[PDB]
């Protein structure tokens, strides 16, 4: 009978979940040791534990076929069993999985070990991306210096791993097909449990795209005034090295030269943070304070004891891209961040702590449910907090923003500053996965892989390399997530839904009313709000126990991913910017780039 089997299956699941948590703990520990301390010994250790867990997963997926799980009454049991059938890379034969792991660590370690020579001193060749190269990219307004560092980094972080990337694509595809997905694109998209998900994102992107064009047009206009027309053309794609970010994914670092009202205040609290003697420790303690202030969970002692919150000062190689870690026990959660005392880093701290909070909220769930409702939810949590921390309202409370007058012009500056991070990012994030999807799906011949990347960057973002590239170069892996095999659509989803969360959290906190001029969405602070915290607790505690629309419904009663909230936030900027571009006869749109030779 199926009644007796379903009872037996429940007990099978309870034990197996706990076993998976314990085995994953061991893998995570080895991955932590390697990430904190890159060596051949730690690489070998990390990959061997992974190979071992993969083998166990194979046995698990095989064992699910012994249960008539599709016949069960309990939606919960069926959901758990379905999650267990999904093997990912662990579906690969033993030798193929080991090869994939070796390729993956070859790419991640290459990225982490990149060092370039000083622009002014060909003798000093120990400049790493974080912090040395990024310091220049964010601060230099010498266009040739910027171009030098761009070329050096992309040559070393990108082109150097072409053959490894090729083999990774092959094995990623082989794995996907062994799970009966068409390609790795479909395997990734499966995490969103919605067969129209791509179309939904296309529709939302199409609605916000006109606002992006206006911001792009205005930024290009302002850059021409700064650099002159020899460096920036009116009608062409923006040379990306001028945008204050190695990947041009966010442009806030150049706000001081492109701000709507240069004579009015522009929020940049980095200097005040340094003046008040801020430390990484203080920044994390402040993040903790924000969460607990909303009646959410305090960081456990293991976090403080075991986290790495500063770049180590010995000679060691490590991964400095900020990350948050769930060790799948109780309260063993960690962050590794090479924290610097800057405004952007203060947001990053809150982003990472958002992951940590999610871990703590769902750690009581069975193992397979100890993850985000979808990957976008996990990325959105910290950013909702970061949105309110970024407000003049909050920054004045914590003494970081002084003598600030919030008039109509200062408001436009702040909205524009936010847009330089939030709207600009949308086409960037979309192209990261449109590119990899196209390779996974076999839609681009290997002969055309590099210019296929830049074609997308041109088409969607209207940016281009500072120098002519060709198929001799291979630029995609110069972005961390591409070298490290981390799906990127999560961030596009995050940047849309975080505004749904923020709007609703602000309304619940009595911080936003569309008919009250004193409560604008763009100055909402949710600090200290137990009502906003309740909504978070209701949603995050669910983990992946239910399909994501149910998790969204738990937060604010809605079930649909929508661009309404983000457009609402930026509406006063849209009205002003459209008018300003008309007033200044600003050219909108761009010609096709000449910077990638076929
Ligand atoms: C991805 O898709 C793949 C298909 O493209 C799929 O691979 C298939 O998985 C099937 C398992 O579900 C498997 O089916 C079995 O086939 C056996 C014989 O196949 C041979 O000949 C084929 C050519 O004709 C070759 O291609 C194969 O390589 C094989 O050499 C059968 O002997 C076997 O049967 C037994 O099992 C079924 C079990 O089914 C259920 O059993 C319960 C009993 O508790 C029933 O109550 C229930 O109703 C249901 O029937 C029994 O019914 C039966 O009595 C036998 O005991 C079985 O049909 C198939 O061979 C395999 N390949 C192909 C090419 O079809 C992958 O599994 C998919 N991967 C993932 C991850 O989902
Ligand atoms: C081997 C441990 C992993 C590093 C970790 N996974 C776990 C279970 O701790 C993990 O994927 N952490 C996510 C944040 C995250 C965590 C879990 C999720 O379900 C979703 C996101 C994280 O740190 N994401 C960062 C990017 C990243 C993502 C994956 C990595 O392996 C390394 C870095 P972020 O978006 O903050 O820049
Ligand atoms: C890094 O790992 C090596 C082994 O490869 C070990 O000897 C060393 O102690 C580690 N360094 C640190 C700082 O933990
Ligand atoms: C704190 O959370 C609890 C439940 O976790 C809730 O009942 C309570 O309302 C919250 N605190 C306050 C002051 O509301
Ligand atoms: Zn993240």
């Amino acid at each position: 009978a199926l009644v007796k089997e379903e009872i037996q299956a429940k007990e099978y699941l309870e034990n197996l979940n706990k076993e998976l948590a314990k085995r994953t703990n061991v893998e995570t520990e080895a991955a932590w040791a390697y990430g904190s301390n890159i060596t051949d010994e730690n690489e070998k250790k990390k990959n061997e534990i992974s190979a071992e867990l993969a083998k166990f997963m194979k046995e698990v997926a095989s064992d699910t076929t012994k249960f008539q799980w599709r016949s069960y009454q309990s939606e919960d049991l069926k959901r758990q069993f379905k999650a267990l059938t999904k093997l990912g890379y662990a579906a690969l034969p033993e030798d193929d999985y080991a090869e994939l792991l070796d390729t993956l660590s070859a790419m991640e370690s290459n990225f982490a070990k990149v060092k370039v020579c000083d622009y002014k001193d060909s003798t000093k060749c120990d400049l790493a991306l974080d912090p040395e190269i990024e310091e220049v990219i964010s601060k230099s307004r010498d266009h040739e210096e910027l171009a030098y560092y761009w070329r050096e980094f992309y040559d070393k972080a990108g082109t150097a791993v072409r053959s490894q990337f090729e083999r990774y694509v092959e094995l990623n595809t082989k794995a996907a097909k062994l799970n009966n997905f068409t390609s790795g694109a479909e395997a990734w998209l499966d995490e969103y449990e919605d067969d129209t998900f791509e179309q939904q994102l296309e529709d939302i992107f199409a609605d916000i795209r006109p606002l992006y064009q206006q911001i792009h047009g205005y930024v290009r206009f302002r850059l021409r005034k700064h650099y002159g027309d020899a460096v920036v053309s009116e009608t062409g794609p923006i040379p990306m090295h001028l945008l204050g970010n190695m990947w041009a994914q966010q442009w806030s670092e150049i706000a001081d030269i492109v701000s709507p009202f240069p004579e009015k205040p522009l929020v940049d609290v980095s200097a005040e943070m340094e003046k008040q003697g801020y430390t990484p420790l203080k920044m994390f303690q402040m993040g903790d304070d924000f969460f607990t202030s909303m009646n959410l969970t305090k960081l456990p002692q293991d976090f403080w004891d075991k986290s790495i919150i500063e770049k180590p000062t010995d000679g060691r190689d490590l991964v400095c891209h900020a990350s948050a870690w769930d060790f799948y026990l109780t309260d063993d959660v960690r962050i590794k961040q090479c924290t610097r005392v800057t405004q952007d880093q203060l947001f990053t701290v809150h982003h990472e702590l958002g992951h940590i909070q999610y871990f703590l909220q769902y750690q009581h769930q069975p193992f397979v449910y100890r993850t985000g409702a979808n990957p976008g939810f996990h990325e959105a949590v910290g950013d909702v907090l970061s949105l309110s921390v970024s407000t003049p309202k909050h920054l004045e409370k914590i003494g970081l923003l002084k003598d600030y007058v919030r008039d109509d012009e200062a408001r436009i500056n702040q909205l524009f500053l936010t847009a330089l991070d939030k709207i600009v990012f949308l086409p960037f994030a979309f192209t990261m996965d449109k590119y990899r999807w196209s390779l996974f799906r076999g839609e681009v011949d290997k002969a055309n892989w590099n210019c296929a990347f830049w074609k997308l960057r041109d088409e969607y973002s209207g940016i281009e390399p500072p120098v002519v590239r060709s198929e001799k170069d291979f630029d995609a892996p110069a972005k961390y997530h591409i070298s490290a095999d981390v799906e990127y659509l999560r961030y596009l989803v995050s940047f849309i839904i975080q505004f749904q969360f923020y709007k609703s959290a602000c309304i619940k906190a009595g911080q936003y009313d569309p008919d009250n001029v004193e409560l604008p969405l763009d100055n909402c602070d949710i600090y200290g709000s137990a009502a906003a915290g309740a909504a978070f607790h209701n949603m995050l505690s669910m983990g992946a126990s239910k399909p994501w629309p149910d998790a969204l419904e738990a937060f604010n009663g809605e079930r649909i991913m929508s661009g309404k909230a983000i457009a609402e936030y930026f509406e006063p900027l849209r009205v002003w910017l459209e008018a300003e571009n008309i007033k200044n006869n600003v050219h909108i749109g761009w010609t096709t780039s000449n910077k990638c030779v076929s």
